[PDB]
């Protein structure tokens, strides 16, 4: 029923059978042309994930490091594209509409989602503004239609306070109108010193059915962050070498507790209003607004001082950005038929206005003993001040036919954008202006085998408003994305388990690149990423359920006037391969007992993208073990203890230069309880 922005498949444990992410509509994940993974409730849960950017530890394609273990943004590489990736995140259907160009990117808690759809590739006849890496949808809780009433706490190492409930159920005789109340606090330190972890989210929902044929939800997500945990980046000299026989800790707080602030209140609002016409005709109507404070003060770590042995440069930067934003899309779907051919023809305008106000700040401050430092001192040498307001309107109209005949099931898409983006410099009166029109289309063959085998071919496309200037300081024209996909999904009829493999090859033009003391960017640049993706979830037995994945890039700058053509990228692993296992019980002395457990390879990162040095491969393991003590019989109440990288490794994640360097998350526990009635 419906069917019209709604997954509508069916969940089994860590696999699930449809999705629309790809589609704007429900359907089956074997039938769609596009590489697509979906992270389960209990997915996240199970693997202990604190963010939609851990959840996805576990998936090909993804890169979960690219800041190393700081949970302020969520950082999800899709296929080595890594610079642009905290905008990637779509929320119940629209975009999150953050402003990747300032401080104010959103989060959203995992505890308010049920289910992470993914799609890869050139991903915007249906999105519009997009990656060519892909992008990532949370369907966040809905209400239900009966009573679900749950409280949670989790005690954890490094200080970590979790405690969240999750009220739901009818407020109708007719049961025609249901609610959803999700809440969480939740604190914690981190690995690094002198920093602590905060927010508060409540979220409610009220879902009326007016008539059979009409729904309308409405959606409120109020979420305060007053402390952002760590952020800062530390020196590849002395973190991948030895810095003078010495080399940095895995809590080495670069910054001054004295100046350490972090502050973002996310304040969303929307409803999704659906209305069946007839059996063809459906029409949806999915609007949100987003109203943000981010306030920041952080002194950091730039590089070793050549007049000090064994302190680095520290330079500060603070932010008071308030930003506004809304995004609308309104869709029309026709389910028809004409000969053989099932027709289903989907036409669709989305809008978005977003404006962001920023008051930046920056200077000097002292340098710090990397080993073993005092902190104190925090008078910052000020520069200028640099004051923008920035804004973007982006207007979209897009079709798309699914068209089912026989075996055969064909995705056509076409999509017009008007893009229009504004840098107000309130410090210099000086206002940049570019509008731009560019059309995307998306094209994919697959062909369905009675025995549930389906090869596909797709060819799509992606445009994202370049972030640089025009060495004239003006927007450059926006980057395209370009893919060609080869693909073989399969599931045996009567199995609970799903096989992919994906072949991709990626082309990313007019990236901006320039000759490297010359500082006046230029468009005619180019980024070529290519490879395969196997991805294989496996049901044995009732208690088994297993994860497997297989991730093979090839990432190169084909043109850069930077000196680095031929030059693969920094932050992306040719390789990757992770697994994932959970048993539980039948019956016997063991019965409602879970132990689970897996475990991550990343391949090599470079540190720089002049190639200079590889950073190791590292490879962790992830473990748990958890009793429904409902055996004993206290039903409704159940214990998960959970444990990350086992082995509490001291690796980096990544690098974004030689001067910044991201250290990997330590042995994270969990010890968590649930009551449900
Ligand atoms: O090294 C890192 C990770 C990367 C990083 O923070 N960057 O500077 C930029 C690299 C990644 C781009 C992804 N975008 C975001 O994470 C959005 C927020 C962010 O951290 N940004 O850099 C965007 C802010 C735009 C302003 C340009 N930079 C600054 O004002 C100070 C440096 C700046 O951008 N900072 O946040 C402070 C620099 C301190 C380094 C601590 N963190
Ligand atoms: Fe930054």
């Amino acid at each position: 029923v419906f069917a019209l922005g709604n997954n509508l498949g069916s969940t089994d444990g860590y696999l699930a059978t449809h999705s629309q992410i790809a589609t704007k509509t429900s359907k089956p994940l074997l039938e769609t042309s596009q590489t697509v993974s979906v992270i389960t409730r209990e997915q996240i849960d199970d693997t202990a994930s604190k963010t939609v950017q851990q959840a996805m530890r576990y998936t090909p394609g993804i890169f979960t490091g690219q800041v190393g273990a700081s949970n302020r943004y969520d950082y999800v590489v899709m296929r080595g594209f890594a610079d642009n990736s905290v905008d990637n995140i779509y929320l119940d259907g629209l975009k999150a509409m953050g402003d990747s160009g300032t401080f104010s990117s959103m989060q959203v808690d995992p505890y308010f989602l049920e289910r992470i759809d993914v799609l890869k590739g050139p991903s915007s006849v249906l999105y519009g503004r997009s990656l060519p890496g892909g992008l990532v949808a949370l369907t966040s809780k809905k209400p239900l239609y009966e009573d679900y009433r749950q409280i949670t706490g989790s005690i954890g190492n490094m200080g970590q306070k979790e405690m969240g409930f999750d009220f739901s159920g009818p407020l109708d005789e007719e049961k025609r109108i249901a609610y959803r109340l999700i809440g969480l606090g939740k604190g914690s330190d981190t690995q690094f010193d002198h920093v602590k972890e905060e927010r508060y989210a409540i979220a409610p929902t009220l879902a009326i059915d007016f008539s059979d044929d009409t729904t309308l939800t409405l959606q409120g997500y109020l979420q305060h962050d007053p402390n952002g945990g760590y952020h800062g980046g530390v020196p590849a000299d002395g973190t991948l070498s030895h810095h003078n026989g010495r080399h940095i800790s895995r809590e080495f707080f670069d910054g001054e507790p004295s100046k350490d602030d972090f502050d973002r209140t996310q304040r969303m609002f929307g409803y999704q209003l659906e209305h069946r016409i007839d059996d063809v005709w459906s029409a949806r109507q999915n609007f949100r607004y987003l109203d943000s404070d981010v306030d920041l003060s952080q002194v950091y770590a730039y590089g070793w001082s050549a007049s000090e042995p064994n302190k680095l440069n520290r330079y500060f930067s603070g932010a008071r950005e308030h930003l506004q934003a809304y995004i609308v899309d309104n869709m029309l779907q026709a389910e028809f038929a004409t000969g053989a051919a099932r027709h289903t023809l989907l036409t669709g305008l989305d809008y978005q206005r977003r404006r962001t106000v920023v008051d930046w700040r920056s200077g000097s401050a002292s340098a710090l003993d990397a080993f073993n430092p005092v902190y104190g001192d925090d008078a910052i040498s000020y520069f200028p001040d640099d004051n923008h307001t920035r804004r973007l309107e982006q207007t979209g109209v897009y079709l798309q036919d699914l068209i089912d005949i026989d075996q055969w099931r064909f995705s056509l898409g076409l999509r017009q954008d008007w893009v229009s983006v504004t840098d107000k410099n309130r410090s210099t009166g000086s206002k940049a202006d570019d509008d731009w029109e560019k059309f995307t289309g998306r094209i994919g063959a697959l062909y369905l085998f009675d025995n549930g085998l389906a090869p596909y071919v797709s060819y799509s496309e992606s445009f994202n408003p370049n972030a640089y200037s025009d060495a004239s300081g003006t927007p450059l024209a926006p980057t395209e994305g370009k893919q060609w996909e080869l693909g073989l999904k399969f599931q045996a009829p009567g199995s609970n388990s799903f096989y992919t493999a994906s072949l991709f090859h990626i082309t990313q033009e007019n990236v901006a690149s320039k000759e490297p003391q010359d500082n006046f960017y230029t468009s005619v640049g180019e980024v070529r990423s290519q490879g395969l993706e196997l991805e294989a979830h496996t049901q044995l037995s009732d208690n088994l359920k297993l994860l497997g994945s297989y991730t093979y890039t090839d990432i190169t700058y084909t043109k850069s006037l930077d000196g680095n053509q031929g030059h693969t990228p920094n932050q992306a692993p040719k390789h990757m391969a992770s697994l994932w296992a959970d048993y539980a019980f039948d019956a016997g002395p063991l019965s409602g007992l879970s132990i689970g457990g897996g475990a991550r390879y990343v391949g090599e990162t470079w540190a720089d993208k002049e190639n200079t040095l590889r950073v190791p491969d590292y490879t962790l393991v992830d473990a748990r073990i958890g009793y429904d003590l409902g055996k004993l019989g206290l039903k409704g109440l159940d214990v998960s203890l959970n444990a990350n990288n086992l082995l509490d490794k001291d690796y980096v994640a990544s690098c974004y230069s030689l001067d910044f360097c991201y250290f990997g998350e330590k042995r994270n526990v969990t010890a968590t309880v649930n009551y449900q009635f």
